[PDB]
């Protein structure tokens, strides 16, 4: 932030061009769930399942089912959500095709658990865009394997919450997660890194001026670029499962390769 000129200027051009096209691309932003979450919404007060009897009112291995289903449902519509904000990226459309669809492939998953966490605190997670709340407690008493699928993300949230971002803040960090230079059959490294650089500077500036009494928050949040490809890692390893044990067209494109 030293120095307010031209640099910097630009920087703050990026970082509200990103935020804009984020809250077009995203209806339910951490500050309508936070909002959601503490009861000061005008949106009708959302439903809590919270147990098999609160699930049925909402609507054994069904019941489990059928919320696997509803979470690739949402996922596929979070896809097309993300896929219209990496269009907005400066820059994002003048790669090859080819790496376009390479940096969403291993992206759409690392962003899905980050913006989840907009969505959750201690107690759940809100679902079907705020309507519904399911309890952490309740997800993990899910029929094993189901019953641990979302702890990982709960986990992850609960450390990622604690960083207090907002929209402005996360809009920059989700752009610097698509424009990541070590994804695997990318034709140019160079021009991708090249933008992701110039988003790394705009989210730097961003904790700044955003975060003033906030220790090494940047370090921190690239950190957090680690737990997410581990997050995922241990996604598919536990989908690699449900295959012996019993997903959706655009999904299956994506867990392939
Ligand atoms: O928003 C949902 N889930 C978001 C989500 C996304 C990804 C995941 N994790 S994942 O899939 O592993 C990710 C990598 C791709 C988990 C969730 C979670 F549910 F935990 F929050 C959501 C939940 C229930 C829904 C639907 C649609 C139908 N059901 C039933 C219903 C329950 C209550 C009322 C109702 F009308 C339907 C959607």
């Amino acid at each position: 932030s030293m120095q307010l000129n031209p640099e910097s200027a630009d920087l703050r051009a990026l970082a509200k061009h990103l935020y804009d096209s984020y809250i077009k691309s995203f209806p339910l932003t951490k500050a309508k769930a936070r909002a959601i979450l503490t009861g000061k919404t005008t949106d009708k007060s959302p439903f809590v399942i919270y147990d098999m009897n609160s699930l049925m009112m909402g609507e054994s291995k069904e019941v489990a089912i059928r919320i696997f289903q509803g979470c690739q449902f949402r996922s596929v519509e979070a896809v097309q959500e993300i896929t219209e904000y990496a269009k907005s990226i400066p820059g994002f459309v003048n790669l090859d095709l080819n790496d376009q669809v390479t940096l969403l492939k291993y992206g759409v998953h690392e962003i899905i658990y980050t913006m989840l966490a907009s969505l959750m605190n201690k107690d759940g997670v809100l679902i079907s865009e705020g309507q519904g709340f399911m309890t952490r407690e309740f997800l993990k008493s899910l029929r094993k394997p189901f019953g641990d699928f979302m702890e990982p993300k709960f986990e992850f949230a609960v450390k990622f919450n604690a960083l207090e971002l907002d929209d402005s803040d996360l809009a920059i960090f989700i752009a610097v997660i698509i424009l990541s230079g070590d994804r695997p059959g990318l034709l140019n490294v160079k021009p991708i890194e090249d933008i992701q650089d110039n988003l790394l500077q705009a989210l730097e500036l961003q904790l700044k001026l955003n975060h003033p009494e906030s220790s090494q928050l940047f370090a921190k949040l690239l950190q957090k670029m680690t737990d997410l490809r581990q997050i995922v890692t241990e996604h598919v390893q536990l989908l690699q499962v449900i295959k012996k044990t019993e997903l959706h067209p655009l999904l299956q494109e994506i867990y392939k390769d």
